[PDB]
């Protein structure tokens, strides 16, 4: 039985917590996971304060090589816009990229704005101020979200750009996906971007969005998977899953990654970290799907296993998988 520590992204923390609990019940191994946000996850794995870090934003091949790190994807999730609009219900409201970017720019201030009404012709929209909510902390969900906005709103692209931290034109800061969901729950008229679980968990209404191909789509586990169906995983695990073409492709989709050292200085711990994630691939898909995360295709799991064999070693050069 090992005691493992991980830290980082809150986007997949529900499924990592479920897998940890189930794995302790079946094997006795203990996994402690701190949801501090992807930027914190990368800092802690580089500082060696944890056995594994977690980030939704992928590190480049060069940066992994500079740091002696290896990265692998675990599950596919989706970012949704959780809203608090008395009078409307979950899924009823539709937004497109351009108008969602204009809300995040602070240009559209009311829920019954003409651009929102035109997208939603049968809906009685309230004359309520929009209360924008964004992340306070360095975040892989902000990286995904601002990567998407830069594709669909040129003003956003050219003035704010993409990052795990950006200069938000407007919006209150919430800490973690949990913090944004709490903000949205307490503020009439709020909008906040969160991984899907956090909207569903908190009984918050979420919007539909327009796909890259121009059709309204609902956020579901299958529609997150759909957004990855064109990903050529054989080329790289760092796949962009925002604004992807195809039927029912949720436009703000992302996978998420675990970071470990290639040279493991506590090799028994490294061996156990690999056994935990291998167990999750083998037996954990139902738990990920129960929490509305799509599983990676079996071919990607085989890619990860094969790369574990060639990249993860102890200080004597022997493989830990
Ligand atoms: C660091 C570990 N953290 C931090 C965020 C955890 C741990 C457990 C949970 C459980 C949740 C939860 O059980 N939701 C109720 C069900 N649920 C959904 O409907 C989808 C995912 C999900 O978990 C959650 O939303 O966030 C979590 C977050
Ligand atoms: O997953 P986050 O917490 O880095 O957004």
């Amino acid at each position: 039985e090992a005691s493992l520590t991980g830290a980082g992204a809150t986007f997949p923390a529900p499924v990592y917590a479920k897998w940890a609990d189930t794995y302790q019940k079946e094997t006795g191994n203990k996994v402690n996971y701190q949801g501090i946000g992807s930027s914190g996850g990368v800092k802690q794995i580089i500082a060696n304060t944890v056995d594994f870090g977690a980030s939704d934003a992928p590190l480049s091949d060069e940066k992994l090589a500079q740091e002696g790190l290896f990265q692998f994807p675990t599950v596919i999730g989706g970012v949704v816009l959780a809203v608090n609009i008395p009078g409307l219900k979950s899924g009823e409201l539709v937004l497109d990229g351009k108008t969602l970017g204009d809300i995040y720019l602070g240009k559209i201030k009311k829920w019954d704005d003409e651009a929102i009404a035109k997208l939603n012709p049968g809906l009685k929209l309230p004359s309520q101020n929009i209360a924008v909510v964004r992340r306070a902390d360095g975040s892989g969900t902000s990286f995904v979200f601002t990567s998407y906005l830069a594709k669909v709103n040129e003003e956003w692209k050219n003035n704010v750009g993409t990052g795990s931290t950006v200069k938000w034109p407007i919006g209150l800061g919430g800490k973690g996906n949990d913090g944004i969901a709490a903000f949205v729950q307490r503020l009439p008229g709020a909008i906040g971007y969160v991984e899907y679980c956090y909207a569903k968990q908190n009984n918050l209404a979420y919007t539909k969005l327009i796909s890259a191909d121009g059709k309204p789509v609902s956020p579901t586990e299958e529609n997150f998977a759909n957004a990855a169906k064109g990903a050529d995983w054989s080329k790289t695990f760092a796949q962009d899953l925002t604004n992807q073409k195809g039927e029912d492709a949720w436009p703000i989709t992302s996978t998420t990654f675990i970071l470990i050292h290639k040279d493991q200085k506590k090799p028994e711990q490294g061996t156990e970290v690999l056994k935990f994630f291998d167990w999750a691939y083998k037996t954990g898909a139902k738990q990920a799907n129960d929490l509305d995360y799509a599983s990676l295709p079996d071919s990607v799991v085989e890619q990860v296993r094969a790369a574990w064999k060639t990249n993860i070693k102890d200080s004597s050069g022997k493989p830990l998988y």
